[PDB]
């Protein structure tokens, strides 16, 4: 809730390699 760093800095590192994971594995955008 209010731990400010945890709340959003663990869905920002799992979101980032997610959005990557379906550039390449959906193949819509493979770098």
């Amino acid at each position: 809730g209010f731990l400010d760093i945890i709340k959003d800095t663990g869905k920002e590192f799992a979101v980032k390699i997610l959005n990557n994971l379906k550039c390449k594995l959906a193949g819509g955008c493979p770098p």
